[PDB]
């Protein structure tokens, strides 16, 4: 049962960018990517603007009266146990992205600083960083991930975004103009968002092989780095099962191993003292940066934005189907607000942590003189961070070789995901066209990667932003969808219906 | 049914201010706004400690349960629709304020910068606007406009600022050295309050003016502009009725234009980026601003506050009385919480939105070189951000009528209020009596504006900070029987008696 | 019945710091406090981290249903009355603290400035005083004073600090390898915790004494001043009760009287207008001070933090002990939302008033160039500030009285508190067993401001973060007990099964319905296709 009449316009777009990047249209590709600074200026308000109101508006929910509300059937018990759904929690806490931007980022911002103020800041340093990968991010996951859990557990509806637009659509009828079209941009802004971090584990990888194969041109490098990972998803998907679950537990041991030899090793005392920093400078610049727009100071920070806030928030929502769709599966019959208190502080966690050990020591030999800071390249700068600790030649392979197995864990998740939406919420997809679209998120990957050549980072941050645009919007309604479906839940009505007959029964009393 | 009690010694104080400033004792009265720098700087805490107080007592009473109380009659449902009410909250949002500092205000911030601040910056420039023209205002109507819908509506009373006091002084026993006093004042500080938004509706024409039949002396073009409106008032309330309600409408139409026009026309994306930055940093910089005296800098701020902060605070003190008496009537038994959050969020939303479009192309233009600071002169600059838009000369008359509109509407319901207040809290007050007040506040209008001369607009604002600083009690103590009216509401009152 | 298993370690380790620190090795004790430099700068973010932990730990349990449950018996009216209680509560607020850096601590700020802030700054110079004086400090004081006050009245337990830990470690077993260990921390932490105040008592007087008796060394000096009134602490307790009731009374007035006169004499618009500022200035830094750590900015608060907040910190926790027994007491039978939203408001009153008062006029001065600043000497500022004023002289006494009078109330009280703590929380302490920790305290006392001669400041108030260092972990694990009891209350327990039976009810009522509405619809479909 394959829906085609998502997965035809989904591949047609998806193949386009792929032959019309990858050859031929090449320098028109990087022209898409000039006219797509136009986005950034125009749409730029509303990336900020309700980047801000998911964070308030998942938080209101879950301080309102949904909160109670279970995630499935009246006063439903959760499958997993509470420390079992915590460690479930940490598994989408690490990813590619944290292994990237965990060390570079923060010390970028060390080094040249943030729009509006001085540089070789600590604390500002680390409140950016922290703005980008805690909340906002989580409470776009959180609205997805919650419209899905909410609509397919308790309404008992089908695993489609588009099911979750029903009260705002049509109840049932919300497959015409709409409906379909809105599971037409969920895989397309999947494919994109997943093939992101594929692309960042690319240049992360090569770059770490610049560090022991020293050295090659390394422009087929690249290309067969990817294709290394990409041929071998394939022997974890169908011949064997289980790949999610084992891999993903080696994936926490390896970055366990990383975050502790960097802790014990570097200055520990140092990140230590950054864990109360970044959390209270967190929420002492959160509005602040909550209000930083392409205006302060004096339209500045347009270039700045549009090469970070900017970026995360169009990343985020352009990854907001997968997460959506896995936070809803793991959160079974659980409180609405167990479930949102618990997707924004679980994984917060492990990004304060993790950013204040690789962002924190980059930063302290910063300090000391030994800049890390690789002339640049963002990939070498990880590996020389731990080049620069005692053992790492050795850890920098470890590190390497984490990169390749969550290449595989993310590109495995999200096509098990984009397979479910192109079978009409199948939560069983066919081990056969969950690969399909492996290879095609990774098509899409070196298309990136190649079409900007030397500044293959540049386009790659870029074409995410493309995908997302549409996206937004999405998020945006199924923002109203969700507080539609919940005045209409029975655990609703029935308490307030049952509140009213409270504040009429003293009434007549009296 | 003419309460003389309260009209005599009203009319003495006003009509004494009238004469000891218009002529004679002129000079006299610029000495007094001199002296008047001396309450600025013995009260001027008092202004800021409370002025922020107002803001939390507000929003602590809507977050309890008092919140859940109806305005009237247990359980009783609103008169007029959700969405209608809303509009009758914008109707109070747009004012003659917005039109005179809506587009200066924001950008004498960017410019000249605010103390503890560095210049040019727009984040801050916002925030300050922001911090004048929302919470803090609103939770002082709110304060006041629930002082009243509850007393006359909950508990029965007469629609008299002195029957909110019952608790306090005493129950129907509030008629003797204070009551009375506390609506004498309720008018004092009513008529100045709106002086002072009909005085600059007359600068700001009149520098409209001279941008179209340039050119002419002035001083008596001053006299003229006003007068003009000031008898077509009467014609909008005797021999005319619905004068409220229809021009309201046109207002509102009107300012919709200049909105959008400014909006299309000049920088759109960067007023839309501003939505996020005005309301995220207005959040940010809100305890830092409400902690901002006249010892930050060092002791630098007291200029600069007397001529900001502390002049608001006490405009919107003096304004209170009538902003309270209308969100009185427009929220007729709506409960106390959505009452609260309604009148706290709603024209807090025009607000942004307003300085984000005028206030904000003017510090785009700034950015560009085009500035439109018009020599100081805070009028010009209106209609200098509109001329230098394409059509801004038509633009600059529609927003000049839309000003005339406003000086009636202002004037008018200003009157239907403090008339109510002269005939005993009475609904339906005179058309004649209402009239009466009409010509006896833009009576107090000129003599602020030729007192002055040149510094009309200096002299304009610190009359407004007298009559003001004197009724800043009363709300600090209508807080108080705000507080013992609702503890002694009808199922709680009863409950606690019954447990003691 | 005393408890010896806890005097004894107790006394050894006094003691021995006293021997080991009044002479012979003498050197040797400048030398702790060198390679103490290090705790500051290993559990520097365990006092940060948690310190504002406290805050919102204390809230948020104010603000739970935990709030609504009683102190006591179910169901029980408080003793005292609630004016009563505040003004018992002022008592608490007033210290030696508040005479020592009261007028200092906000000129430092505004002379020298804080780490990531210009100098000369009103606004930061307040936030960071407040920050050291209000809410953090009294978040502490609260935690502790409300496991007790929970585990005495409520549960019923001793008033020993392990006995708040019953939840943990075990039911009535909590008396092996800890228990008793907590209760000996308890006081060693309480004796070097009072030690301080009667220390900086001793250097207030002393400088105070320079300013009449000009001039005099004063080495010996201080050894009198001390003795003086640790000596008149004996006919204050023995001989003579109501002592701490009387004192108390005239504490108040005496320093009434001071905050009064400085406020109508000084520049009284200008501490009005500090209330606005650092309150609302402290509501806007709040977050960012308390994110202020030695890596902010470059490692360079590193010095300035282990001088100021860091040491606040620890002085605070060692000094939780004696607090938390006393808020325990005043509290009797009070919902411990209104006992924990009233430690929290109260206190964080007077320390506003008190800051913006002396610490006020100290910068106003600063300002106008009558610099107060004494060539750095903190205790010669206080006096130079009354000396600035018209009728310096006279209130400079009536200041110095006000310390001694301080100096025996804070040792009498805190000996009451620690001779408890050695009976196994006998309320009715013997008033020999509490003069004998009166002496034992001063002891510290002196041993400090003598091994440091010159730097007696510097010395001191190293020593104090040395016996907190240990109790900081007692005070988070005291966190996790206050917990436990709480969620395993009588009137808390019924309410959560009741709000689970009251969902059952409900939900079956509601299954009900359903079934109701598809028979009777399917019904009318008869109906329908047969009429």
């Amino acid at each position: 049962s394959l829906n085609w009449s998502v997965i035809v316009p989904a591949l047609v777009i998806v193949l386009a960018t792929v032959v019309w990047g990858i050859g031929f249209k090449d320098s028109f590709t990087n022209f898409a990517s000039s006219a797509l600074s136009a986005v950034v200026d125009n749409l730029g308000w509303a990336f900020i603007l309700f980047g801000t109101v998911f964070v308030f508006f998942i938080v209101v929910i879950a301080a309102s009266k949904f909160g109670t509300i279970r995630l499935g059937r009246i006063d439903e018990a959760p499958e997993f146990r509470t420390v079992s759904w915590i460690s479930m929690m940490f598994a989408a806490g690490m990813g590619i992205g944290l292994m990237f931007y965990g060390t570079t980022e923060p010390l970028t911002f060390y080094r040249n600083g943030v729009p509006g103020h001085d540089e070789h800041n600590v604390g500002v340093a680390m409140s950016t960083t922290m703005f980008h990968w805690t909340l906002h991010p989580w409470a776009i996951y959180a609205i997805v991930g919650l419209a899905i859990a909410y609509s397919t557990f308790r309404v008992g509806r089908k695993q489609l975004l588009s099911s979750a637009f029903v009260p705002l659509i049509g109840e049932k009828g919300a497959e015409g103009w709409l409906g379909k079209l809105i599971d037409i941009l969920a895989i397309i802004a999947t494919v994109f968002g997943t093939a992101c971090s594929l692309g960042l584990g690319a240049l992360q990888i090569g770059a770490g092989l610049s560090a022991a194969n020293i050295i090659e041109s390394d422009w087929t490098i690249v290309g067969i780095v990817s294709v290394l990972t990409l041929a071998f998803i394939f022997s974890a998907i169908s011949g064997v099962g289980k790949g999610i679950q084992y891999l993903s537990n080696a994936n926490m041991v390896l970055a366990a191993l990383l975050a502790i030899f960097v802790f014990v090793v570097g200055p520990t005392v140092s990140i230590l003292n950054l864990l109360p920093g970044s959390i209270g400078n967190y929420l002492s610049n959160f509005f602040q940066m909550a209000g930083r727009t392409a205006m302060s100071a004096d339209g500045t920070a347009g270039e700045w934005l549009g090469s970070w806030t900017i970026f995360y928030w169009a990343w985020w929502i352009s990854w907001s189907p997968f997460v959506g769709m896995f936070l809803a599966r793991i959160s079974r019959g659980r409180s609405i607000r167990e479930f949102i208190l618990g997707v924004l502080l679980v994984p917060a966690g492990v990004s304060t942590v993790w950013f204040s050990i690789f962002g924190g020591t980059a930063i302290v030999f910063e300090q000391n003189g030994e800049s890390i800071w690789g002339d640049g390249a963002a990939e070498e700068q990880l590996f020389g961070l731990l080049h620069a600790l005692p053992g790492g030649q050795i850890m920098g392979i470890i590190a390497m070789i984490l990169l390749g197995t969550f290449f595989i864990t993310s590109a495995d998740s999200a096509s098990t995901v984009m397979g479910t939406m192109s079978q009409h919420g199948q939560l069983e997809a066919n081990k056969w066209v969950t690969a399909a679209w492996g290879v095609a998120t990774a098509a899409i990957g070196l298309t990136l990667l190649l079409s900007g050549g030397d500044n293959a980072l540049s386009n790659l941050q870029n074409v995410t932003i493309v995908a997302a645009t549409p996206f937004l919007f999405v998020v945006i309604g199924l923002m109203f969808a969700l507080v539609k479906d919940l005045s209409n839940d029975v655990i609703y009505l029935e308490y307030r219906e049952q509140q009213r007959f409270n504040a009429r029964l003293a009434r007549e009393r009296r």
